[PDB]
C-alpha cells in the first residue's frame, strides 16, 4: 500500500534554515554502500546573511587499512524548488577523505529536539532507492522522549527504512 518511490516521500513543510542552525548529535544511522562515518558523529549547521546554509561535522572513520581517524568534514548546501530538499557538496579537511555531491533532504524536524535526514544516492529503475543513507539527530546527547521516539519510528517507516538503523555511540573519540 504505502509507496517506496523516492518521489513520493514527504519532507518538512516550510523548512526554516535559520531555526535548524546549531549543533546536532547523531543518535542513529542507516548506512549506504561503502560506508564512511562510523560513529561519534556531531554536526554543526550554519546559515549566512544571504540564506546560504553550510555545515561542518566530525566523526570516526575506519580507514580501509584499519587505522581509525577523526574526519573533519565540510558541506555547502544549494537550495531547490522544495525548501526541504537541498543538493550538498562535501569534502574533508584531509585530502584523503571522501568528497562528492549528494541530495540532502530534511524529512522531519521540530527544530528543538530531533531531525530526520535522508539521501538516496542511486535510484532503481522503478523509482525506489537502490542506495540510501539516513541520520536521526538530536539536540541533546541524552536523546529523545518516548513521545519523540514514536514520531521518529513513523518517519522511518515512511522512508521504507524501518528496522534498518543502528544506534551511534559517542565516547569522545574525536574529542567529545
Amino acid at each position: 500500500e504505502r509507496d517506496c518511490r523516492v518521489s513520493s516521500f514527504r519532507v518538512k513543510e516550510n523548512f526554516d534554515k535559520a531555526r535548524f542552525a546549531g549543533t546536532w548529535y547523531a543518535m542513529a544511522k542507516k548506512d549506504p554502500e561503502g560506508l564512511f562515518l562510523q560513529d561519534n558523529i556531531v554536526a554543526e549547521f550554519s546559515v549566512d546573511e544571504n540564506g546560504q546554509m553550510s555545515a561542518t561535522a566530525k566523526g570516526r572513520v575506519r580507514l580501509l587499512n584499519n587505522w581509525d581517524v577523526c574526519a573533519d568534514m565540510v558541506g555547502t548546501f544549494t537550495d531547490t524548488e522544495d525548501p526541504a530538499k537541498f543538493k550538498m557538496k562535501y569534502w574533508g579537511v584531509a585530502s584523503f577523505l571522501q568528497k562528492g555531491n549528494d541530495d540532502h533532504w530534511i524529512i522531519d524536524t521540530d527544530y528543538e529536539t530531533f531531525a530526520v535526514q535522508y539521501s538516496c544516492r542511486l535510484l532503481n529503475l522503478d523509482g525506489t532507492c537502490a542506495d540510501s543513507y539516513s541520520f536521526v539527530f538530536a539536540r541533546d546527547p541524552s536523546g529523545f522522549s518516548p513521545e519523540v521516539q514514536k514520531i521518529v519510528r513513523q518517519r522511518q517507516e515512511e522512508l521504507c527504512l524501518a528496522r534498518q538503523y543502528r544506534l551511534i555511540p559517542h565516547n569522545g573519540y574525536c574529542n567529545g
